């Protein structure tokens, strides 16, 4: 399938080269698969995302997105003209507030929950959880994350936007997860992208165009909004049978576009998100 006039970043990933605007994808589309956005919420009543949303959970007075912030990661994840898995199932569960903040105990009953919930879901293809957010080092953290990764789930984790090593963040420090990195349209690492040798991956994060909350859209940036790119290519990877929960951030990192940014310190990944899709 083609999509023209696509966001950059979705032409990016099934793309060898920067600088087109068509995304190419199989038609299957992350059907079958099931995405948890673990954020401020989503508006599910976004037509981008044709009833394929829902929210599952809040630890607030209410479940809906009032910031926008989770809405616009789920819109590239999942929705039909600005995601890249444009059939997965959405699951919102909102662990920050409408100012885009959480205490970390709050995050990690959030990441417990979706190791539970899915078992309560319908996801043959598999389960995929894209977390957009992240602090200071903490082992719990970290430790929540590992636990959501075991448990069956290709946990995606922002890098951070300190331009900073990503050692000294949670859960973006986490070995077992995937820790997604952000890049520009000109294949540069993006100005504020944290670096290090525990980034798995990067992922278009510059000028990034999605859903937002009122029915509407606008284009931001941030390792948050890298992060879903690879949450989801993998839940398309996975309804392709191509690779598997527990093995997809290294399947990604396998078949990835190597050696293609500029400003990558030395000794972190030169690797960006590619879907590998022959129309």
């Amino acid at each position: 399938a083609a999509q023209t006039n696509a966001p950059w970043g979705l032409a990016r990933i099934s793309s060898t080269s920067p600088g087109t605007s068509t995304y190419y994808y199989d038609e299957s589309a992350g059907q079958g698969s099931c995405v948890y956005v673990i954020d401020t919420g989503i508006e599910a009543s976004h037509p981008e995302f044709e009833g394929r949303a829902q929210m599952v959970k809040t630890y607030y007075y209410s479940s809906r997105d009032g910031n926008g912030h989770g809405t616009h990661c789920a819109g590239t994840v999942g929705s039909r003209t600005y995601g890249v898995a444009k059939k997965t199932q959405l699951f919102g569960v909102k662990v920050l507030d409408d100012n885009g903040s959480g205490q970390y105990s709050t995050i990690i009953a959030g990441m417990d929950f979706v190791a539970s919930d899915k078992n309560n879901r319908n996801c043959p293809k598999g389960v995929v959880a894209s977390l957009s957010l992240g602090g200071g080092y903490s082992s719990s953290v970290n430790s929540a994350a590992a636990r959501l990764q075991s448990s069956g789930v290709m946990v995606a984790v922002a890098a951070g936007n300190n331009n900073a090593d990503a050692r000294n963040y949670s859960p973006a420090s986490e070995p077992s997860v995937c820790t997604v990195g952000a890049s520009d349209r000109y294949d540069r690492r993006s100005s504020f992208s944290n670096y290090g040798s525990v980034l798995d991956i990067f992922g278009p994060g510059t000028d990034i165009l999605s859903t937002w909350i009122g029915g509407s859209t606008r284009s931001i940036s941030g390792t948050s909004m890298a992060t879903p790119h690879v949450a989801g290519l993998a839940a398309y990877l996975m309804t392709l049978g191509k690779t598997t929960a527990a093995s997809a951030c290294r399947y990604i990192a396998d078949t990835a576009n190597k050696g293609d940014l500029s400003n990558i310190p030395f000794g972190t990944v030169n690797l960006l998100a590619y879907n590998n899709y022959q129309a």
